[PDB]
């Protein structure tokens, strides 16, 4: 069962499913995109040719998939998981309908090297693992991508370098917030219907905390969007 394999994959702790972390990360992404200035949100709308609401759901879903590379026997019970994320997303985002070049660029944005694409050796090593993994893993990773897109209500756009870099920076921030168990406690069950609502509440509380005077001291401006500088 691919669904069982997908749900069994872990992130960061045995009681924290990968899917839970992916949805947490998406929730952070969506919550912070809602708080960004109108100029920032308008850029996303223009990046993807979507009404603002759809553009933001799409970006949030993409950012949630930053750890899809962990859905591999290599990271469950050397090459960084982001290299796998890039290889997997290159294929999977094309299967979802994104044109080749946009898919390749986004995959690198969500990969191991803060938007710079994995080199030949890294991709050789990774493919070496992929050749010997149980085939069900390939199916489990398609399942997970579809699960996140469906939970976020993300549409496919009908890609400029700045659009891709905006997603890169967002994923880096959101992954960091969601990765903190003091903000996003382990043990929440992502099968539950109410999971995303609860993750959005946690996202809102976390972003509030991160902004307090003893944490945030200035702002980071990257590619037309803004993050607290911690
Ligand atoms: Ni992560």
């Amino acid at each position: 069962s691919m669904a069982a394999l997908a749900l069994w994959a872990k992130s960061g702790n045995p009681f924290h499913p990968l899917l839970a972390h992916m949805l947490d990360t998406a929730a952070v992404a969506l919550a912070v995109l809602r708080m960004e200035p109108p100029r920032t949100r308008a850029l996303y709308a223009e990046d993807w040719g979507l009404p603002e609401e759809g553009a933001l759901a799409w970006a949030a879903a993409l950012v949630g998939l930053h750890d899809l590379g962990k859905a591999s026997p290599v990271f469950q019970a050397w090459v960084a998981h982001g290299v796998f994320t890039e290889l997997f997303l290159r294929r999977l985002l094309k299967e979802k309908g994104l044109p080749e070049r946009a898919a390749n660029d986004l995959a690198a944005a969500l990969g191991a090297h803060h938007g710079f694409p994995a080199n030949a050796e890294e991709k050789s090593r990774a493919r070496r693992h992929l050749r010997t993994e149980d085939p069900l893993w390939k199916e489990a990773r398609r399942w997970l991508l579809e699960e996140v897109f469906r939970r976020l209500g993300a549409p496919l756009p009908p890609a400029r370098p700045e659009a891709v870099l905006r997603v890169m920076a967002l994923a880096s921030f959101a992954d960091w917030v969601a990765s903190d168990p003091s903000l996003f406690p382990y043990g929440r069950d992502p099968r539950r219907g109410d999971y995303l609502k609860e993750a959005l509440r946690l996202a809102q509380e976390a972003l509030n905390r991160l902004g307090w005077p003893a944490f945030a001291k200035a702002q980071r401006r990257e590619f037309g969007e803004l993050f607290p500088y911690i």
